[PDB]
């Protein structure tokens, strides 16, 4: 689903100007300011966000286009490293992630990931691991983000400050609401609520005492007629023949309903991380200081088990595997 936000530029530049200029120095206060300001989002944008939050969509994403972004010459050099400096001045697309994110829920960091920070720069780096956001020339395969984590976030949000030079990197999304009807009833029933072994991403590795301790992911779960999805092409590891066959049918169906989005400066993509898998196609970095640059945050909501009380936007949570 898409919303053209161009006509909102003046109002959104104003809301961004309400926010602290050095977000990370007091991230709790920054995100509280963003929550207050989110009450003043333009009405039709607020409606689109609240509708998507409550209901999702058939295509599993909400793309906001034409948000105020700095001119390319007015941005810093694309980052080369992580974590970001705590003193880094606010970027307009970060302000947008604050406002839009707090309209939806609570920004969440993961202790073991990206030094326990909340805002993540997504840029290409040489020598990237094949599952990393740092990849460029190799396809980043379909994944639900952190499907294996008990505190998996409801949304992944990606805001673009720079696209890659040739605008060849496409962000791919595949929605369970489009894939499910392509599956037959026997496949749906095998997948639904069935725990399967799932490896974890690099950041979360170690301390796995025995095969008992391996994370368990239900590739479909919840209401049989409108299930949630948990899928990771590389990390999900079904063991019985009937499980491998059912996951292969799911994989095929997700490919057949793939949608491609080319993120450009000013775009903010909201992925329904309980109903959709995402991926990124190849591109060739130039190592020139102007490579592709996204900002990523994770948002928790009241849906399903994410929150148990007292959480704040900006909290950083520890790892517990699903079981
Ligand atoms: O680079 C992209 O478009 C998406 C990368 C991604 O999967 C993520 O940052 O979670
Ligand atoms: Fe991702």
């Amino acid at each position: 689903t898409s919303v053209d936000c161009t006509a909102y530029g003046p109002e959104l530049r104003a809301l961004a100007a309400r926010l602290p200029r050095t977000p990370r120095a007091d991230l709790y206060a920054f995100l509280d300011a963003a929550h207050t300001a989110a009450a003043s989002l333009p009405g039709a944008l607020a409606t689109a966000l609240d509708t998507f939050n409550a209901e999702g969509s058939e295509d599993g994403h909400l793309l906001l286009r034409g948000l105020p972004v700095e001119a390319d010459a007015d941005l810093p050099t694309t980052p080369s490293s992580t974590p970001a400096p705590e003193d880094r001045s606010l970027l307009t697309m970060e302000a947008m992630l604050g406002l839009v994110g707090r309209r939806l829920g609570l920004h969440t960091g993961y202790r073991e990931l990206r030094s326990g920070t909340v805002y993540h720069d997504v840029y290409p780096s040489p020598g990237a691991h094949h599952l990393s956001s740092e990849t460029s020339e190799t396809l980043l395969e379909f994944h639900t983000e952190m499907a294996y984590h008990r505190l998996q976030p409801n949304y992944v949000m990606l805001a673009c400050s720079r696209a890659d030079h040739e605008r060849t990197a496409a962000t791919l999304v595949a929605s369970v609401r489009k894939a499910l009807p392509l599956l037959d009833e026997r496949t749906r029933a095998r997948l639904l609520d069935r725990r399967m072994p799932c490896c974890v991403d690099v950041a979360f590795r170690g301390g796995v005492d025995d095969p008992g301790a391996i994370a368990q992911v239900k590739p479909l779960y919840g209401d049989a007629d409108d299930p949630f999805l948990g899928y990771d092409r590389e990390l999900l590891a079904p063991e019985d023949p009937a499980d491998k066959e059912a996951v292969a049918a799911l994989s095929k169906a997700l490919d057949e309903v793939t949608e491609a989005v080319y993120l450009e400066p000013g775009d903010l993509l909201i992925v329904d991380n309980f109903r959709t898998t995402h991926a990124r196609t190849p591109f060739s970095p130039r190592w020139d200081g102007k490579d592709r640059w996204l900002h990523r945050v994770y948002i928790r909501t009241d849906r399903n088990g994410q929150l148990s009380g007292g959480e704040r936007a900006g909290d950083v949570v520890a790892f517990t595997p699903r079981g």
